[PDB]
């Protein structure tokens, strides 16, 4: 019956759970065949040469292997609006708001959603093939680390990954008969074609859904191959599901980057920030520091799982294995580890190619050779003078961590790394400080549910994780809260930074990139203990930020605290917070709230 279908690997080679697991989805999906995935090199090379078959890839011949994804234009990015999480009560979701719907997460009936799976999946994989795919998150064989099965009838999703995870045989070898996470992905096109495919690239964007009901720990997505929608443990996953888990046990997850740095006495620490959308999360993480005799290494770029250890140090793991990271303004000047990382066995998703088979995008700011021509991520010739970029703005590079050239000699530590300062920012434009530190632990948890940034709209977007809450925000924040109260904690240092500062032409107020070091450096002498008072939390003092090498810089501006603006700052933060948490609001946050306001009255 089934074993008849299988072209790779044994059914009796699975623990009994996972056969389960396998049998119960093929004999629903229908799939023509099943590949057990080993995560060989070897399976990898005939994975992306059937790819390249199929035109699902074209391979880079400029580099090493390297190969290049186009999609459907209507499968680029997450779908916020088609991302649910589904409990019995809607409160345990999201908050239930006093106006509006809410911005903090979107909840469906199990009800609701056995329709919606009912109307999708039943023989949604025939004439393809369905993967299995077994993979860690966290280093491999550690018992902190969760492991997951995935289900998909998407190659692409497989080479993806075989780089963003632990995955193949030594996975399930861990595994045994240990318990996982149920992850089942489609691309929602059964053979035959009922639509035109595009660029090769099958998607449904109509029913596009992507699931997560965490009491069966179970992710299920159905319509988009698009990365943040399809590999299953990375934001539906390491984010979503587990900041559920982690609040029911202790530990936190988080859209956070992680990194370590040095000064030049040999002093160490590591810092994780919290940032929106652009923001520069890579660009941190692996940052070149302009400031002679540091470092910078980077543990992870974009998720963060933190437990505080039995000396209460808050301990950090990067449960990814790679970096999903963005592309436009990817340059040698902004991000050299970036370009580094990736000259080497990395899939980019939708950005230009050139015509000796290198590839392009908005900012890479390197020149064409006389005669190099650029075909746009559209697969059409492309100047400067067609009025679209070459790039889509979201495409991606996928790329596998050890291959940054300042990987963290600690980046797979079982133990994970003690951070010491959490790092929230964003985009603003306006009257936001290059940046500034807390008060206090309560009110950084202020600080971090007050984040705002210019997605021209300037967005609400608490902790970077609005799209990502695994559960009732107005909880979130209280779990937070609660960590001032753990025994013998120690706490790590709260800032809030912003790179975005404009004058009025719009100019930038400060260089940022390598540049950034210069405030890395205030962070790291504040943790080992100096501040002018303000109303809005500590800035440096006069001369205390390095200038050192700088052409000029308009300090004065930079740092100008407005109460003008901050009046419209607090009431527009309190609106925010009191209308979409309501009445689970925890009182520490109302007090800050409050506090702020009375602090910004007396100026
Ligand atoms: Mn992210």
């Amino acid at each position: 019956n089934l074993s008849a279908k299988v072209v790779q690997g044994s059914l009796d080679s699975l623990p009994q759970a996972v056969r389960e697991f396998l049998e119960n989805n093929a004999e629903l999906c229908q799939p023509d065949h099943i590949h057990i995935c080993d995560g060989s090199e070897e399976e990898n090379g005939r994975l992306l040469g059937q790819m390249e078959e199929e035109g699902i890839l074209r391979r880079l011949k400029k580099y090493d292997n390297c190969w290049l994804a186009l999609t459907d234009p209507r499968d680029v990015a997450r779908i916020e609006s088609k991302t649910v999480i589904v409990t019995q009560e809607q409160r345990d979701t999201v908050p239930i708001p006093k106006t509006g719907l809410s911005q903090l997460g979107r909840w469906m009936s199990e009800e609701d959603f056995e329709k919606a799976f009912n109307a999708r999946f039943p023989g949604c994989m025939k004439g393809r093939t369905m993967y299995v795919i077994p993979f860690s998150m966290g280093p491999l064989g550690s018992p902190l680390s969760k492991i997951g099965i995935e289900l998909t009838d998407s190659p692409y999703v497989v080479a993806s990954m075989r780089i963003m995870t632990r995955m193949g045989t030594p996975v399930l070898e861990a595994l045994g008969d240990g318990e996982f996470v149920k992850c089942l992905h489609s691309v929602g096109c059964p053979l035959p074609l009922q639509k035109p495919l595009v660029n090769n690239w099958p998607c449904n964007p109509e029913l596009t859904l992507i699931a997560h009901l965490p009491d069966r720990r179970e992710i299920i997505s159905f319509g988009s191959g698009y990365g943040g929608n399809s590999l299953l443990g990375k934001k539906c996953f390491a984010l979503r599901m587990a900041s559920r888990l982690a609040k029911e046990e202790g530990w936190l997850a988080e859209h956070m980057l992680v990194l370590g740095i040095t000064n030049p006495e040999g002093e160490k620490k590591y810092l994780a920030a919290a940032f929106p959308s652009a923001c520069g999360k890579t660009n941190l993480a692996m940052m070149n520091p302009s400031l002679p005799g540091w470092k910078v290494e980077c543990v992870g770029d974009d998720i963060a799982w933190m437990k505080f250890d039995a000396q209460g140090h808050l301990r950090a793991i990067n449960p990814e294995n790679g970096f999903f990271g963005v592309a436009p303004g990817t340059s040698v000047k902004t991000n050299p580890n970036a370009i580094k990382t990736i000259q080497k066995n990395t899939i980019f998703t939708n950005v230009a190619e050139t015509s000796d088979g290198g590839v392009y995008w908005e900012g890479i700011d390197e020149p064409l050779a006389s005669g190099v021509t650029i075909t746009s991520w559209k697969n059409k010739e492309w100047s400067s003078e067609d009025g679209e970029p070459c790039a889509h703005p979201n495409s991606r590079f996928c790329t596998p961590a050890s291959q940054c050239p300042i990987i963290d000699a600690a980046w797979e530590s079982p133990e994970g790394v003690p951070i010491e300062g959490i790092i929230f920012g964003g985009r603003r434009p306006a009257g936001v400080p290059l940046v500034y530190e807390a008060l206090s632990w309560q009110h950084g948890v202020f600080v971090g549910a007050a984040m705002r940034s210019e997605a021209k709209i300037i967005m609400h977007d608490p902790f970077a994780m609005r799209p990502f809450f695994g559960y009732n925000f107005g909880k979130y924040l209280a779990h937070w809260l609660s960590m001032a109260q753990h025994p013998a904690a120690k706490l790590p240092k709260i800032f809030h930074v912003n790179w975005f500062r404009k004058d009025k032409e719009g100019k930038f107020l400060w260089p940022g990139f390598g540049e950034n070091s210069r405030v890395l450096e205030w962070m790291f002498n504040r943790i080992d203990g100096s501040t002018k008072l303000t109303p809005i939390g500590y800035i440096p003092k006069e001369d205390a930020l390095n200038l050192k090498g700088l052409g000029h810089i308009n300090m004065m501006e930079l740092f100008s605290i407005s109460k003008e603006f901050w009046d419209k700052e607090v009431e527009d933060i309190e609106k925010y917070l009191v209308d979409q948490v309501n009445a689970d609001l925890p009182c520490e946050i109302e007090r800050e709230i409050l506090a702020l306001k009375q602090r910004i009255s007396q100026m």
